[PDB]
């Protein structure tokens, strides 16, 4: 669990933790509690991963973009500062931190990504995407390149698809159409052609990553990186004369980057809140706090007003919001995970030459709009239901034991069990959930109901060869890929935050309310027993469902 009576904060290791941990500094000599500083990897993964358990840092960083799944997940608590303090921060960085109507963290900074150049070997940058390739043919007879920034992750990519046309969702009168996606429009497709061309015609690498960019450029190697305001740093630390400025345009339209606010959320699970308020809003979010986290790694346009009245004299800055204001803010609904994960997918794939960029968009596509229904269909499709059923139906009309039970099935004691089943507060909130979800579950287990239901069947010749109740499961077992379903199961979790919500919909619940159902019940205790007696394992099912879902 979460160490009560001190302050663990998790921040991405490109920003300024040193300066934060100075912070964490000033608030251990002013109250005496303790104060870390983590920069693990991955971690906007490994903070949900670990929080979902009722573990993790007090105070989470990261762009506004990934916080309306952590608090569908439950993960953050609301964020309810005083009039004044809000009043400090403008009015549009609280709103990328407003997820159904409440605040769910604290925002920080403005980040947008810019050009970054050399001034002595470009005093003057290019204006356009299109004019690279001619200047990175006139470098390279000088043993240098035009342009390296980050492959790797779709971030820094996206504001080129973008430009011309690509979006993540479109946006219409309030509200995010998580159906209406972007990413293989015409301008989408064009967009990663440019870059994939760039690679295809070596004035790009493939592998090119975060660190070897960063290396190339402020080694003086390339002339031009894209990054954000973080990165200045390490090139002053350079002898790198370098220049911040508006990103190229592609198609004359100006390159869109995805702005992000840096945000600090508060653990929903942190026994340490009132602490975690006091060290945000009256020592980071201050001038003295913001410039010392600003002074190791810059962070942008910051939210606080009375500090960005400053910082706004900074060219570079400046650039930083000419960049944001041509690109657009990120959304913070949970669908956004789809979104990056589809769009990094396609990038790596398209860039690499494993797939063309229409096959590789196309897939991001679907994948950026998947749902709920749409994912059980991938499971269904798996199934062989046509065998399946007839399985089932040779049973019904050729074995003792099925006979045997599903006769049982039809007496007042399974009915019981069926209705209070089904009575259940928590089984019908799940049910509903599922028809929200467009899933037909109602009709789906009135159908099962119809069947059980059965007092005739068709004439058909019985097959000879039958192995009780549980030769139907083994049989039945038998057409189920297995596999094919954990496998699929886990893709989804990456894949599919609604996939997840569900999931996790599922995990959270009660549990303890069927125990109760169950040991209060002499009619499912029964039912049970009878399972049993038919040599069904019925505790080794339920132990491995507990499991499943970690009751
Ligand atoms: O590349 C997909 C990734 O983009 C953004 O992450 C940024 C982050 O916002 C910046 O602060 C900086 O650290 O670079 C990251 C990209 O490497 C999204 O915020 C993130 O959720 C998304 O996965
Ligand atoms: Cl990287
Ligand atoms: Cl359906
Ligand atoms: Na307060
Ligand atoms: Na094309």
């Amino acid at each position: 669990k979460i160490e009560e009576g001190k302050l663990v904060i998790w921040i991405n290791g490109d920003k300024g933790y040193n300066g934060l941990a100075e912070v964490g500094k000033k608030f251990e000599k002013d109250t005496g509690i303790k104060v870390t500083v983590e920069h693990p990897d991955k971690l906007e993964e490994k903070f949900p991963q670990v929080a979902a358990t009722g573990d993790g840092p007090d105070i989470i960083f990261w762009a506004h973009d990934r916080f309306g799944g952590y608090a569908q997940s439950g993960l953050l608590a609301e964020i309810t500062p005083a009039a004044a303090f809000q009043d400090k921060l403008y009015p549009f960085t609280w709103d990328a931190v407003r997820y159904n109507g409440k605040l769910i963290a604290y925002p920080i900074a403005v980040e947008a990504l810019s050009l970054i150049y050399n001034k002595d070997l470009l005093p003057n940058p290019p204006k356009t995407w299109e004019e690279i390739p001619a200047l990175d043919k006139e470098l390279k007879a000088k043993g240098k390149s035009a342009l390296m920034f980050n492959l790797q992750e779709p971030y820094f990519t996206w504001p080129l698809i973008a430009a011309d046309g690509g979006y993540a969702f479109k946006y219409a009168a309030g509200k995010y159409d998580i159906k209406d996606v972007g990413v293989d429009n015409a301008g989408a497709k064009a967009g990663l052609t440019f870059l994939v061309d760039l690679i295809k015609n070596k004035h790009m690498n493939a592998d090119t990553d975060y660190s070897i960019a960063e290396a190339a450029f402020n080694k003086g190697e390339t002339a031009m990186t894209i990054n954000g305001p973080w990165a200045w740093s390490n090139i002053d630390t350079s002898a790198v004369n370098y220049g911040v400025t508006v990103l190229p345009t592609f198609k004359g339209q100006p390159s869109k980057p995805f702005v992000g606010v840096l945000s600090a959320g508060i653990n929903a699970a942190s026994p340490n809140k009132e602490l975690a308020k006091e060290f945000l809003e009256n020592y980071l979010l201050t001038d003295e706090g913001l410039e010392a986290v600003n002074k190791d790694k810059p962070l942008g346009a910051v939210a606080l007003k009375s500090y960005e009245e400053e910082l706004a004299k900074d060219p570079r800055i400046a650039a930083t919001m000419e960049n944001a204001q041509k690109g657009e803010i990120m959304p913070n609904i949970p669908q956004m995970s789809a979104f990056w994960y589809a769009v990094r997918t396609a990038v790596i794939n398209a860039a690499s030459g494993r797939q063309t960029v229409d096959a590789a968009l196309a897939a991001a596509q679907t994948n950026a709009a998947a749902a709920l229904k749409d994912d059980f269909q991938e499971f269904v499709d798996l199934v062989p239901v046509d065998k399946l059923v007839n399985v089932a139906l040779q049973y019904l009309v050729s074995d003792k034991e099925f006979k045997e039970f599903f006769g049982y099935l039809q007496g007042e004691e399974f009915s019981a069990v069926w209705d209070q089943f089904f009575a259940l507060n928590e089984v019908k909130d799940v049910l509903n959930y599922l028809e929200a979800a467009d899933l037909a579950v109602y009709d789906a287990l009135n159908t099962v109901a119809d069947f059980l239901g059965l007092h005739h069947v068709k004439p058909t010749v019985h097959t000879l060869r039958t192995g009780g109740l549980t030769g139907f499961f083994d049989e039945t077992v038998a057409l189920l890929p297995l596999d094919k379903f954990e496998a699929l199961f886990e893709e989804k979790l990456k894949t599919s935050p609604e996939f997840k919500a569900f999931f996790e919909k599922l995990r959270n619940l009660d549990y303890q309310k069927f125990v109760d159902f169950h040991n209060n019940s002499k009619e499912v205790q029964g039912f049970l027993q009878k399972l049993r007696s038919y040599g069904l394992d019925v505790d080794g099912f339920f132990n491995l469902v507990a499991g499943f879902f970690g009751w």
